[PDB]
């Protein structure tokens, strides 16, 4: 018994594609849906119609209705702060 | 276009396994090495001499020499923030 480990193993393998995370990267500062995400990040709407639903099913992502589309966003500040710090580890301004 | 992103899958290609990051969970409050990880997580020395070394050689981990010993750590507060923010979206309890 561990509580934490035995529930983020599910996160820390699902992270493993640069496309997936490049989207949450952006969401963590500004929200887009499948169709805007496809414009901003050069991805197909068919493809994001299945990557956004997967991110959602590992709970880094959340869907919501708004006016006359479904907006997508980060589930909560936890993993937005995980995902910020992977970029920070990968881009040192001075070594 | 990516600038850095595929160097960030290159730190996801450091995760993907259980005790590997159950170690680093604990390094995220106190620093421990091969013999003492193998004591404190009930592990084995053949094994930690491959996993402390992988993580070391994929920069989520850094050693420090103390004569015939080496103490070991996370690499910086970036990777310490990745694994502790994951260990925060795994459960969400009252405080
Ligand atoms: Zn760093
Ligand atoms: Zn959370």
């Amino acid at each position: 018994n561990t509580d934490t480990l035995e529930r983020v193993t599910e996160i820390f393998k699902a992270l493993g594609d640069y496309n997936r995370i490049r989207i949450m990267e952006l969401l963590s500062v500004s929200e887009a849906s499948v169709g805007h995400i496809s414009h901003q990040l050069n991805l197909s709407q068919s493809n994001v119609s299945h990557q956004l639903k997967l991110l959602k099913s590992v709970h880094l992502v959340k869907a919501k209705r708004q006016g006359q589309s479904m907006i997508y966003s980060l589930d909560d500040i936890h993993v937005a702060t995980m995902l910020k710090q992977a970029i920070h580890h990968a881009n040192h301004p001075k070594e």
